[PDB]
Order: structure tokens, then sequence, then C-alpha cells
């Protein structure tokens, strides 16, 4: 019947309390179970399939942090953070920079809208947060304006200055696009240095919009594509709630949509909706969908073109980072979560269309296999080496037409000599298509959120893990820097300006 794969620790979905989970193998999933004290057992889908969950444990890769904000007092999950048993360093910072949003969506993981209380950090706290985020070992390279709908506060394109001044190599905005179906908004957003929208994009019909957003804002989101292509901005993540029995049937449509309008979108980045904040009772018990079952949509609805091989999750991509730390005695941001948080593949789309993954040419595999023999190897000689390795890891027969296999070669390479700007271009040539499955208080795996990579900044000085931030911190946090709705907008304005 079952068999135990792993023990860890979860939560207690009533109480939020700490409580011991075990992970079993059962009718080809992957299951969790655990036991409250006071509210007795659970059970839930942990994995879809069970054969790619034991694939992607071969990923596993433990990271390590020098700079720490909190001390051990309970045990995790409830010290964050970063506590010294944290185990990945920020390598995407989220700072919310209000709770006031211009929507009001049945799903929203933020709960935003509803406490009557008005969180905004001011200017010169969200300079003191971005310090925090880049005093670690290494700096947190990469930094998204979340909240609540950061395009509601008039002064996001000050604040994306701010970050480029902060010395942060990417600046990314999550927002729900409506302001930016004003051109001239988004001009000030370009000019500003913004490096990428990601963009809240639940489907390719009205139907997913209704349900998660409650009005039907495809048409909206439609016009910010048509902007970003009008004024050159060429650098959108399309970021579908990935909710089953309302878009897992467009999932491939969605990918479609993205490499149709592959010159301003450069990924897709889907999100298993996660029973955090706002949930309507029907996605509560009917729309559970995992990694592999994501990954099993893709393979159906792009006929193939994209299968399950294609996939590699997370912390595959951790050696690289290793490698060029070694390389070049700099330390560099290493992507060391856990290895069931997130997957994805990149695909280039041909002259026909047709997508085809850079798996399908690219001995990836191999590839990794070779990074990691030669970090045991330490030099001059490596780079060289691998170069000299790399032409038998490519199938030309399999590459696209349109594709000089010698110019993505020599990115490669020099992605290996710590260039950030050809690791930019070769995601210019290519479409990202990702996963990332945030835990709720129904999957909690401890041993996954130890391993976070994406954290909240907070105005009390803390970093927080996303996965810890939306399940046990966020109203904490959101109540003590609020004020009452009613006294806020007597002394602003709709901006936010006094
Ligand atoms: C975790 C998942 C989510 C993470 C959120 C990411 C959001 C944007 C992050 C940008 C900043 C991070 C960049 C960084 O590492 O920072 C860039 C650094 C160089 O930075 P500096 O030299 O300027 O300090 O690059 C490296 O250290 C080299 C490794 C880069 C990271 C892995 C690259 C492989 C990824 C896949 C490439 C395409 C497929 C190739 C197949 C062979
Ligand atoms: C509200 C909070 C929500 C947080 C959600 C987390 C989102 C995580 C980020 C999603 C990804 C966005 C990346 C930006 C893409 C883009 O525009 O890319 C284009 C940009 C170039 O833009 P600029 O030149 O303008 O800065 O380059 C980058 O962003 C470089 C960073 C790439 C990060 C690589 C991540 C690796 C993932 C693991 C790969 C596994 C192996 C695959 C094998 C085939
Ligand atoms: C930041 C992105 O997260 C999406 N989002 C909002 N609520 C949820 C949820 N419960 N689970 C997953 N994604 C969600 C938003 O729609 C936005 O695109
Ligand atoms: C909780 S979502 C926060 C970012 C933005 N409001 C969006 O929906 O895209
Ligand atoms: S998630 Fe990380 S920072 Fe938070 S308590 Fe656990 S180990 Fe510490
Ligand atoms: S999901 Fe984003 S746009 Fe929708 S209500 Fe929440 S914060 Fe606002
Ligand atoms: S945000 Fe959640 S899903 Fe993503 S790395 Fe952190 S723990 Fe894993
Ligand atoms: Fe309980």
């Amino acid at each position: 019947g079952s068999h135990m794969e792993k023990k860890t620790l979860s939560l207690c979905p009533i109480c939020l309390k700490r409580i011991p989970a075990t992970i079993l193998e059962e009718d080809g999933k992957i299951i969790i179970k655990k036991t409250c004290p006071e509210h007795g057992e659970f059970k839930d889908i942990y994995w879809g399939d069970a054969e790619l969950y034991k694939k992607f444990d071969k990923y596993e890769f433990i990271g390590k942090i020098e700079v720490t904000n909190t001390k051990v007092k309970n045990g995790c999950p409830y010290d964050c953070g970063l506590c010294p048993n944290h185990k990945s360093t920020t390598i995407l910072a989220n700072i919310d920079v209000t709770n006031r949003c211009n929507l009001n969506c049945p799903i929203c993981f933020a709960n935003a809208n509803k406490s009557g209380k008005v969180y905004e950090p001011s200017f010169e706290d969200i300079k003191r947060m971005m310090e925090n985020l880049r005093k670690e070992i290494p700096p947190t390279p990469a930094i998204q304006f979340a909240g609540g709908e950061p395009t509601v506060r008039s002064d996001l394109p000050e604040l994306i200055k701010l970050a480029r001044d902060m010395g942060f190599l990417h600046v990314q905005l999550a927002t729900n696009g409506i302001k930016l179906k004003n051109i001239n908004y988004l001009k000030k957003l370009k000019e500003a240095g913004l490096s990428t929208i990601y963009l809240q994009f639940d489907g390719i019909s009205e139907k997913p919009y209704l349900v998660a957003r409650g009005k039907n804002l495809l048409p909206i989101k439609q016009k910010v594509i048509e902007n970003c292509k009008k004024v050159g901005f060429d650098s959108v993540v399309l970021v579908p709630t990935l909710v089953r029995g309302v878009n897992d049937n467009e999932v491939g449509g969605i990918i479609r949509y993205a490499a149709e309008n592959v010159d301003v979108v450069r990924g897709i980045n889907f999100q298993p909706v996660s029973f955090t904040g706002r949930v309507d009772e029907k996605t509560l018990l009917e729309g559970r969908i995992t990694i592999p079952d994501f990954i099993k949509l893709v393979e159906e609805q792009t006929d193939g073109e994209i299968t399950e091989e294609d996939f590699y999750p997370v912390p595959s991509v951790a050696p690289i980072s290793v490698l060029v730390e070694k390389l070049t005695n700099d330390r560099k941001p290493t992507l060391s979560s856990h290895q069931h948080c997130g997957t994805s593949t990149y695909v280039f789309v041909d002259e026909d269309g047709k997508l085809i993954p850079i798996t399908r040419f690219i001995d990836v595999e191999g590839f990794l296999e070779i990074v990691k023999e030669k970090i045991e190897e330490i030099d001059v000689k490596v780079l060289g080496e691998i170069a000299l390795k790399l032409p038998s890891l490519i199938d030309l027969d399999k590459a696209p037409k349109s594709v000089n296999i010698k110019k993505i070669i020599d990115l490669i390479l020099s992605v290996l000599k710590s260039d950030y700007s050809a690791l930019a271009e070769l995601h210019y040539h290519m479409l990202m298509i990702s996963c990332m499955h945030f835990m709720d208080a129904y999957n909690f795996d401890v041993k996954r959120v130890m391993r976070c990579c994406i954290h909240y900044a907070t105005p009390d000085d803390r970093i927080i893990p996303f996965c810890t931030y939306n399940t046990l911190h966020r109203q904490e946090v959101e109540e003590k820097f609020s004020i009452p709705l009613e006294e806020w907008k007597r002394m602003h304005k709709i901006g936010g300006e006094d």
C-alpha cells in the first residue's frame, strides 16, 4: 500500500501549531499526513506524481547563510528571520509597498482590502529595508515591489529608481496591470528603470478572470501587452494563479499566447493556488493542483512539444553559482531552494511557432554533471575544458533552424565567466516556463521552508521567507505598522501623498 518517503514537521491548519508529519507514497501520489494533539488527523496532497517526486530528490542542494537578523527562540518556522538555521540567502526580495489595492479579488493570498487599516511604509522605511537586504553575504541581487497593488502609490517610480540606486541587478513589479493600461504611466516605469513586469494573468478567456478576480480583466491584460509593444518594454512575465477546475484547461493556451508575444513576454510563472489569505470555499475544496500535475498539463496541452523530461527543479542550477564563485573568488547568489518548491524549463519559439525546449537539444543533465565535477577539481584550465566538452552535449539534429547554436554556447560560457549581461541576453532569446507552489497550512513542510530563497523585508528589520510570511507573519506585521483607514484617508490623498 503506502510507503514512507520522509518525516518532517508541518502546521495544524486550525491552530497553526508546529506538528509532526509523514510524507508517504500512496497510489502513485505523494501525500502528507499529520496529527495535531488538539485537532487530530489531517491528510493532504503533497505532490501529484510519486515518480517525478523521487526524480527531483537528486537535485537537493543545501546552501549556507552568514548574515542573520533574528536568534533561535522557538525553533522553525517561528523564528523568522533570518535565524541562524536558515539555509539560503535572499535571491529575490519582496517589499510590500502597500496593502491598498484597486481590485478586490476572490483569490488573494494577501487578503488585501479587508483589515480596514492601511499599511504603507515611507520612502525612508523602504530604503532601510533595502539596506538590510543588501547587507547579506552575498548581497540580495533582486527585489520585487508587491502588496497590495504597488501602482496605487504615486511614488512607485521613485521607489524603482531607489532600488536601482541601492545596487539591485533586477527590479521587478508584481502588478495586476490595471494602471498600466495607460501608456504614459507605463512610460514612467520604463524610464525609472524597471527590469520586469510580473503581470497577474489568469487565462486566455474571460472565465478564469471572473472566478479569480471578479471581473473580465482579459481586455485590460491584452492592452498592457500591446502597450509594452508600443513603448518597447520587452520583459513581461505572465503569472497565472492555477486552480483546478478554472484554468487548468488553459495551460497550453497561456503558453501559446506568450509564445505569440515572445517579443515582450519573457516567461510564464504558474502559481498553483495557495490556500493562504483570501480563498473562496469551492477553490479551497476542489482547486488543489501540484507541480507534477502542472507538468502533465503542459505536456498534454502543447501536444508533446514540451515533455516531462524538459523540466528541472530550481536547485539544479545551484552548482552553476558555486562554480562561478570558485572561478572568480566572488560570492555569488545561489539558487539553493528545496527541490520540491518549483520547476522550470526554457523554450525557443521557431518560425512555425513550435516550442523547442533547450533541453531537447542540449544535454542539460550532462552539463550539470560536468559543472559538479569541475567544482570537485577546484583554476585557469576549467573553463577551457568545459568549453571543449560542450559540443558533445549538443544534438544539432534537434536544434531549431532559427537558432545560432554557436551563439548560445558562447552565452552559456559567458555565464560561467559571471557575465550577467549574457544571462539576460540568454533570457531574451527564450521563453521561460516555470511553476512555483507556495505552501499553505495544509501542505506546509518545514524542510522546504528552511531553504526558501524568496523573502520579505519587513519594517521591523526582519527578512522573512515568503511561505512563512503569508501563513504566519503577515497579519502581525501589517497590524503593527498600519493606521486605521478612516484616519489615513483624512491625512493623505489617493496616491498616498500627504
Ligand atoms: C508577490 C510575490 C510573488 C513572488 C513570486 C516569485 C517569482 C519568481 C521569479 C520568476 C522568474 C522571473 C525571471 C525574469 C525573467 C526575465 O525577464 O529575464 C530577462 C531579464 C533581463 O532584463 P533586464 O536586462 O531589463 O534586467 O534577465 C533576468 O531577469 C535574469 C535573471 C534570470 C533568473 C533565472 C532563474 C532560474 C530558474 C531555475 C531554472 C531551472 C533549470 C531550467 C532547465 C531548463
Ligand atoms: C503575485 C501573484 O500572485 C497571484 N496570487 C494571488 N493569490 C494567490 C494564491 N492564493 N495562490 C497563488 N497565487 C496567487 C496574484 O494573482 C499575482 O499574479
Ligand atoms: C497578492 S497579489 C500582489 C501583487 C498584485 N496585486 C497582483 O495581483 O499581481
Ligand atoms: S524558515 Fe528559516 S528564518 Fe524562519 S525559523 Fe525556519 S530556519 Fe529560521
Ligand atoms: S491578488 Fe493582487 S490585485 Fe487581487 S486583490 Fe490581492 S493584492 Fe489586489
Ligand atoms: S517561497 Fe515558498 S515555495 Fe518558494 S522557495 Fe520559499 S518556501 Fe519554497
Ligand atoms: Fe491544531
